[PDB]
């Protein structure tokens, strides 16, 4: 029993983190096979970041200008290319700790673990969601650039995020491992404002199911609703619309608890309209939206 | 910027987890050098757990009755002993992934990371505190027994907790790595009720400092207080008494922010008396107490 904001064990990713330095800029790289992936930011001065022309800045850079250090051993760079907003540095040594891996582009509302790194060295691990406005709410200081987000399916690491930057509002933006930003963000130090950070409704519902499974039941009410009625209330409270696809995804939690998804929606509707009245659910005074239905099943079933 | 509930990178501990089976009971062991540490519970049936005599149960057990598997390779048990509530199984192979390590007994209010494991396999990592009633609020299913809690200082893992059991209230109790329970708990399936789960005041203050550093400042007020005045309010709200030792520990955060500790106490006093009025601090609607002053400095400074 008990329900925690749980990250994947980070060991497989720790084995992939390196330091990348270009001139005076140091950040983190991801070493998979004989390729180090890092933000193309590695080539900018902070001056450059106001209006960088990355193709033009990159002409001035040779293989030997990219210093890649794995622990306290230097890797030899034998090639480099820009793919979207990442650099791929070809090194002469395959990472011997390369796990089975994939590159995946996640959807908003999907959760993942972040291994926060500085100078190629892991500092901590925490669990994030891709927000509906394609930001994440991370913990990243200067030097954390190139830290990665990931899911693990048994022995396969799915890399979904690389950290590039902090918006003036102190929320975070980054890319998939093909170098494509999530959302409309660019790797330039300019006016970039996030859209509405809506609540990930299907995740809140999943977490309410987790609460019931773990004995927190006070919020269960005598009502039901419909998707259309619930969605009118969702819209008013800046919750994402709930679709039949979300209802289908919550089916196994519905089955395990015997609470119909639309009944849990009606409980959630009352919590939105009435508030918590100073009560807590799984030690929270707000409705948690950074657990997916898959996360709740995993943590409630003990998957390794 | 941003502030997350962050665990230590788990790789160094992942390398130490094994499966221990005795008869029909499987749980997790910690493999350091040529010793596997596991809950003495490994020898009980669930029937046994109602009133176990561990010395008597252990007479019936030989080295060959303890099955230790590291990945899919069996370790040879060449000796076994009971130390308090843990078994030490001597194996014929030193763990080649043994990190630098210490065994430490933490105080209430100290935080640590838990690597939740099942069948010797890591499932997740999350951050815990030793509660003032010597419980922890974990996420542990059947089979999670022997999962460990730890801190890391650069390259040295300090092991502070091993998971033994769940109280009927769904909170958790365990031992240090010498096999001594935190608090008054015993490894028997009996009436064990936790005392008052008070709030770790010095940790709340640390987290309010983290909030100020990260731009959440709305709760800063025009008041100050004294330790004695604050403590009258703390007692009323089931907060731990704040000592001058806690004030001293918060000194560096005081210095960094320029908010006197007693001023932050007065802000906290107003939050206790007035509530949050539906506002959040670092994305929380309650006062978080599972960050130590050391945690806040570490996460705010980017220590690896
Ligand atoms: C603060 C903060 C920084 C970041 C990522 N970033 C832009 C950097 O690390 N820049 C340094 C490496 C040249 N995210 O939040
Ligand atoms: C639920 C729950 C279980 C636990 C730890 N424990 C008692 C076990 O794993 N018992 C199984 C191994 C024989 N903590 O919470």
């Amino acid at each position: 029993s008990g329900f925690r904001k749980m990250a994947f064990p980070s060991g497989k990713v720790e084995g992939c983190m390196v330091q990348v330095t270009c001139g005076t800029t140091t950040l983190n790289g991801l070493w998979l096979d004989d390729v180090v992936y890092c933000p193309r930011h590695v080539i900018c001065t902070s001056e450059d970041m106001l209006n960088p022309n990355y193709e033009d800045l990159l002409i001035r850079k040779s293989n030997h200008n990219f210093l890649v250090q794995a622990g306290n051993v230097q890797l030899r760079v034998i090639g480099h290319s820009m793919q979207n907003c990442v650099l791929k540095l070809k090194v002469d040594t395959a990472n011997p700790k390369t796990p089975k891996y994939k590159f995946v582009r996640i959807q908003p509302g999907q959760t993942f673990s972040v291994l926060a790194c500085y100078n190629g060295s892991p500092s901590g691990v925490y669990q994030c969601a891709m927000r509906p406005n394609f930001t994440i709410k991370g913990s990243f200081l200067n030097g954390s650039c190139g830290s990665v987000g990931f899911n693990i399916d048994y022995d396969c690491v799915s890399f979904c995020y690389m950290h590039h930057m902090e918006l003036p509002t102190g929320v975070h933006a980054g890319t998939d491992l093909e170098g494509n930003f999530y959302g409309p963000f660019v790797d330039r130090q300019t006016a970039q404002a996030a859209g509405t950070d809506t609540t990930i409704t299907v995740n809140v519902l999943a977490w309410l199911y987790a609460a019931v499974i773990n004995g927190d039941r006070w919020f269960l009410n005598r009502f039901t609703t419909t998707l259309n009625d619930f969605n009118l209330v969702a819209m008013k409270y800046n919750y994402e619309p709930l679709t039949q696809d979300h209802v289908d995804i919550l089916g196994p939690l519905s089955a395990q608890t015997g609470i119909a998804v639309l009944d849990m929606c009606a409980s959630l509707k009352e919590l939105l309209q009435n508030g918590m009245n100073g009560r807590t659910i799984l030690g929270s005074a707000l409705l948690e939206d950074e657990f997916t239905p898959f996360d709740v099943v995993r943590q409630c079933s003990g998957v390794t």
